[PDB]
């Protein structure tokens, strides 16, 4: 088991071309709409799917089976990104392809930018099979515009972009750590198409850029492919009983 | 459930304890009838822990459970373990010890000694020891200072650039922001400088403890570092010969 070291699902996700990613909340969205999802998420090529909620209760008795509804629909690597909690670390449940460890590093509680991992990884492996636990991919995460949600539950506060002294001080970190992944979020406006591009350019070549929050056009997937994000997440677009012809956009 | 990662009794100690000077036995080094010696004035001085350290090791488990229990007969000083990780191994750990001083290297260009190595060895907790009887461990940023090939050829380390203060004030921001519970500023063949013992001290929050190493061989060279807001001033070498009672009285007093 890779664990923390590069595995499957980073390689896939380092060379498959870039593009949009759907992300499905799935304490939001029922696992039936899930796995309708999943099979339409096959034929458009994304990358991967990734199950990913700011809240979460029931984790385990919940995600496990879900995980594997949405498995048997797709042969996509299902990648989960939640939040952790103190006393337990990050949730995590058999089945899935690999859990994505957000370090909040704008976060002014110490759990959040990393000891998260530390519990985490102490807690290991747990209930699960050593040789079945999913990968793990390092990931340094980083909010944008304000946002109290995030702000009350993690201790984020909005990354400045007044001038890059801020974010410089997170590349250094991205490379000198060695993370396998960027995850620049805004939940309430959008990442500017400008950190996308600083970014992009300050990253090692198999660092991959994520970049999600309010996406819901194909225009949008497009403007931050060119400025250098390897994905465009968008989970709210598809969160509607329209959301065939939404997906067929974002997508086209 | 054993405090690990969090702070437990051993950094309340060193964060509490009057700062002074620390004495650093090399257990692969030095036999343990003279560590259990030792240990003994180490005590009587009034030191904050015994560190017992090295760069180099081998056969550590089976060496390093008889050695502790030997040393912590000797001393109620708390005893700390402090040596570089192996990749595949993750921090070396002996039940017995009161912690682990875990050192994330953030200037190497490897990020196995930057961090993983902390991934490694949480990851591999509890493994052979009973998770109640497991040591705590102390989350330190390690730099070093001075030329220095070996630490560079081991570990990746890079020494700290002191031509502007850029380097080191990127490795507060961490150490602030990461919540780390000490840094360690440490030099193989020369001397870390003490204006930058006194940039670190005021760059850190009230809590976080500095230790400083490397050829301490003085009193005064204790004095000049402690009045530059070091915690504790470690030295190893200055007791690795017959005389070192002498010496101990004069680093000490
Ligand atoms: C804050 C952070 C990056 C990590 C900490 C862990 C954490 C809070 C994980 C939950 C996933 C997440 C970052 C945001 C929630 O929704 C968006 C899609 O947004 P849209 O509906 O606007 O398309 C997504 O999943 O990306
Ligand atoms: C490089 C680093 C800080 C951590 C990585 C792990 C690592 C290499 C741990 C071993 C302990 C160490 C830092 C130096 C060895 O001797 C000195 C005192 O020297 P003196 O004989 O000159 O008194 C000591 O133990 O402090
Ligand atoms: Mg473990």
């Amino acid at each position: 088991p890779p664990l923390w070291r590069p595995g499957r699902v980073l390689a896939r996700l380092r060379e498959h071309q870039p593009g949009p990613v759907h992300i499905i909340d799935p304490f939001k969205v029922p696992v039936t709409e899930a796995v309708e999802k999943a099979a339409e998420l096959t034929r458009l090529g994304f990358a991967a799917v990734l199950l990913a909620s700011t809240d979460y209760e029931s984790f385990e008795s919940h995600m496990e089976p879900y995980v594997a509804a949405v498995k048997a629909a797709t042969p996509l690597p299902v990648v989960l990104h939640f939040p952790p909690r103190p006393g337990a670390g990050f949730p995590v449940v058999r089945g899935a392809d690999a859990l994505l460890l957000p370090a909040l590093l704008g976060s002014g509680d110490d759990y959040f930018v990393w000891k998260s991992f530390l519990e985490t990884l102490a807690a290991f492996p747990g209930r699960i099979p050593r040789e079945e636990w999913p990968e793990l991919l390092l990931t340094v995460a980083l909010t944008f515009g304000e946002d109290p949600r995030t702000g009350d539950l993690l201790g984020t506060v909005p990354v400045s972009t007044a001038s890059t002294e801020e974010i410089d001080r997170y590349l250094h970190v991205a490379r000198a750590f060695g993370f396998h992944m960027v995850y620049l979020y805004s939940r309430n406006e959008h990442v500017p198409p400008e950190v996308v591009r600083h970014f992009r350019k300050g990253l090692g070549p198999d660092q991959v850029l994520f970049v999600s929050g309010n996406v819901r056009s194909g225009r949008q997937v497009t403007e931050y492919l060119d400025s250098g994000a390897d994905y465009v997440g968008f989970a709210g677009a598809l969160e509607q009983p329209d959301w065939r012809s939404a997906l067929a956009e974002i997508a086209g």
